[PDB]
């Protein structure tokens, strides 16, 4: 049973998770995510939730007043702040199936040079913040991590939604000319783990000898 | 100015497109495409059982092959994200983002069967790609980080970046550090490239050359 709040100034954004959730979970009161927008919290008539950066700079930076008075609302002790960006601690598998036992999550879209530090240090103060990269990418805001961060903990959880994994196939026996490696059909189970343990050696070799 | 195709078996998922990325200036085109569009069954059977047994479902390639051969030309840049892929990485956005035509192909499932990429690979360059070290359940998250990624890159649209702050100068008894308040250029500079350092190396040593943690 988790709940998740998004806080975003693009609300919209988030609609597809929200409906990407199966009736069955909602009803049995597995899950239940709500989006908030940013801006319910300025306090002018402008709405304005970022300001020039100290020390001079292109870029803007979102301004902690605004923020302040959101999580103020949202979050308790209890919380798990989540707040995306590239400068984060690297967010894993092993991030998703620690977060995927939470009772809440709040995750905290920035956007352009991002949020005031001020706020993630108050925050760390009364509850637990995660700062998370999901890649070594930069994008314009928190908003698609958000996605990537939601649907990785989400379908860990019971009912809600190493080396790289080799090539699979399945009918027809032959398509445009290619064959599906005899190997597969040949009913012997040993030797077809061992063909894929090979199939998975020789790819993370070729694509990701990091992992060695 | 670029084309980028999406196709999926959920093209509802792909409406966020349309938020902070634009297309309303028209420097590019986004198109979604549903892959049962290619189904010639009453029941659009898209996946079957693995040969050589396993868990899932994998998506058949007959489906694909009729997808692809319509959307696709010997130019397009076909990306597949995938957790088996080459990483996707800044570098990765720069070089992408001179392309003119990117198909994107979200999977399902338990994946694509293989002959779907060896195939599209005999007539147009394929990218099977990851956006990183974790599982989703379908191509179509990453496909949204994907083209973030690149457009904002688009022409006409190391280390990590520390702590940035804005006004007021003073917070809920938290202070702006004061070489930031102060104007010269190079203390602050510097202490920008301590903060970066110190971060990078708290967060992400791999990144200057250290053992992860
Ligand atoms: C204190 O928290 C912040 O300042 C965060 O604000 C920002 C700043 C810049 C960009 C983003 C969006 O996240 C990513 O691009 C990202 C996540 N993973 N890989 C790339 C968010
Ligand atoms: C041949 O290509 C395929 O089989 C594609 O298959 C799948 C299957 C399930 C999910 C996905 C989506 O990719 C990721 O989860 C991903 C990308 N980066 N990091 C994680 C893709």
């Amino acid at each position: 049973s988790m709940k998740i709040d998004v806080v975003t100034i693009f609300p919209e954004y988030l609609q597809p998770v929200r409906q990407s959730l199966p009736g069955k979970a909602i009803d049995a009161g597995l899950v239940d995510v709500a989006v908030h927008d940013l801006r319910r919290w300025t306090h002018d008539v402008h709405k304005s939730v970022d300001d020039s950066p100290y020390g001079g700079g292109p870029g803007m930076v979102m301004k902690p007043t605004v923020w302040g008075d959101a999580l103020d609302e949202i979050c308790t002790s209890e919380t798990l702040l989540v707040v995306p960006t590239p400068a984060g601690y690297p967010f894993t598998q092993e991030t998703a199936w620690q977060w995927s036992t939470e009772d809440h999550l709040v995750i905290a879209c920035g956007r352009y040079e991002g949020i005031d530090q001020r706020v993630a240090d108050d925050a760390a103060t009364r509850m637990r913040v995660r700062e998370v990269s999901i890649g070594d990418y930069v994008l314009n805001g928190g908003e698609a991590a958000a996605l990537v961060i939601i649907e990785a903990v989400l379908r860990l959880v019971p009912g809600v939604l190493s080396l790289l994994e080799g090539p699979s196939y399945t009918r027809p026996p032959s398509w445009r000319g290619m064959d599906v490696p005899p190997v597969l059909l040949s009913g012997d189970h040993a030797k077809i783990a061992a063909w894929r343990a090979e199939q998975s050696r020789q790819r993370t070799i070729e694509r990701r000898p990091d992992l060695l």
